[PDB]
């Protein structure tokens, strides 16, 4: 019954968790900065526990293997007892809800389209009705699962192309997808979550943009293992910080307050 | 055995059908939350009976009595097994009842008569010609009372003591007040209901500015209820299948008079 340090699994994803400039001479949680770094501190204060930030070893959000049927990423860390809690841009999904707990959402997002400025694309329907511009998603994430399991005509049509496109249209990190859009002269569009799309749109060289409306509506939740006694208090902490307006303050802090692409 | 569902008459969520007087049971009602209750019950495999909350209130706790009214009280005191309604997820409610993951997004918004010289909550707080208020016994009123944000705290100080009362008992009452006040009244309501009214005749109201907060509606059950697990998974399933977006388009825009 003695108080133990809470093991927090997170992921290096800008601006949620980022290496500080002088990280090579810093230790522990001091190495990291970002939205989820500030959020982890706010949560820990309200719940009154100590915690250690740990980057997920495999750098994945969470997917279940078809053959082995074992969870990887931050989800696996919680399922197999490697971490006590996940504080990261982890999307709430049906399949994950069955195996882990999710607090009420702390941030909203929907799948969106990233294009290099000037690309003749305005919607997912435009992508599905053409072949000149390739497009893909992140691996081991909820966006890829959205298209694989979608029974909607446009989305089902897009998945049928992406799953067998050559060379692979999928990426293993968001930065990989951003670079692919930037160095493809408009011949590649990246399907990612609106939160990350809006952030990149505010970073140099300011050559990308979110186009069209979102394909779905969901949020990020603070995840814990099923039955964890921490879930109750953290859930109330999220709602408290939301009502106080802190969650709105943190987004502006890490998305627009230091936007490198103008004042607007 | 039959699940008692408490809901509230709020368009387009729950509405009396035409010729409802010769109908009985769940067939008397139509709307977004009526379809949602059917979708949820089908996925969880239970029978249910729709009942309008007796006091016609969403849910607030009396300061002295500490007694919950509205649909929240129905769940706390065992009068209903589940609430399927535009019930806002809030911190104070989370302490006393369970909430599924949200099934619809909303934020506090401003309703004005078209042409009113107002663009933000900050504009309202910095003037006195145009009155403004909220619904009683709801989450919007509680948001302003408990807010330490400068603009919202300033707005609450005015509304709590304005005469005549700027608060209303129903959404329809607030809509009417905006329409026949020649722009000297703005109504603070949730964006979902603001967007619906904006698409209804006489098309003389509009939603202005961004929302003041960001939250959602959740399917509510008593704390510890065994139903909470199945309904929560049902909501997420309907979300990923896209049926929640379908129902939204069905009851908000598919019949637009503006
Ligand atoms: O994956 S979901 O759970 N399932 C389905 N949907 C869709 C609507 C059908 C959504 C939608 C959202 C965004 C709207 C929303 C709802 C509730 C709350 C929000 C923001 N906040 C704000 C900080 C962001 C705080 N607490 S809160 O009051 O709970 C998030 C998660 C999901
Ligand atoms: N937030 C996603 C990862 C990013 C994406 O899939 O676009 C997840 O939890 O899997
Ligand atoms: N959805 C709101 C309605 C009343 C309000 O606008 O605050 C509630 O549950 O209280
Ligand atoms: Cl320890
Ligand atoms: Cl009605
Ligand atoms: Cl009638
Ligand atoms: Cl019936
Ligand atoms: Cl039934
Ligand atoms: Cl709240
Ligand atoms: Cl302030």
């Amino acid at each position: 019954g003695a108080n133990k340090t809470v093991v927090v699994t997170t992921i290096l994803e800008s601006p949620y968790v980022m290496m500080k400039k002088n990280h090579e001479m810093l230790e522990g949680n001091e190495r990291y900065e970002g939205y989820c770094v500030d959020l982890a501190a706010e949560i820990a204060k309200h719940c009154g526990f100590k915690y250690k930030l740990t980057i997920v070893g495999d750098g994945k959000y969470g997917a279940r293997d078809a053959d082995t049927k074992i969870w990887n990423g931050m989800v696996g860390e919680l399922v197999y007892g490697k971490a006590d809690i996940a504080i990261a841009p982890l999307t709430i999904t049906y399949v994950r809800e069955e195996v882990i707990d999710f607090s009420k959402p702390f941030m909203s997002l929907g799948i969106s389209i990233m294009i290099k400025k000037g690309t003749p694309i305005e919607s997912a329907e435009d992508l599905s009705k053409q072949t000149e511009i390739a497009y893909g998603t992140l691996d081991s994430g909820s966006t890829k699962e959205f298209f694989r399991r979608s029974k909607i005509a446009v989305f089902d049509k897009m998945w049928t192309y992406m799953r067998s496109a050559e060379p692979s249209v999928f990426v293993r990190t968001t930065a990989e997808g951003v670079a692919r859009v930037r160095k493809s002269k408009g011949k590649y569009a990246y399907l990612l979550e609106s939160t990350m799309n809006e952030y990149i749109e505010q970073r140099k060289p300011c050559d990308t943009m979110k186009v069209g409306g979102n394909l779905d509506s969901k949020g990020y939740g603070i995840a814990t293992p099923k039955g964890s006694s921490l879930g109750n208090a953290v859930n109330l902490a999220v709602l408290k910080l939301s009502e106080q307006g802190l969650l709105d303050k943190l987004k502006n802090k890490w998305w627009y307050d230091k936007g490198e692409c103008g004042s607007g």
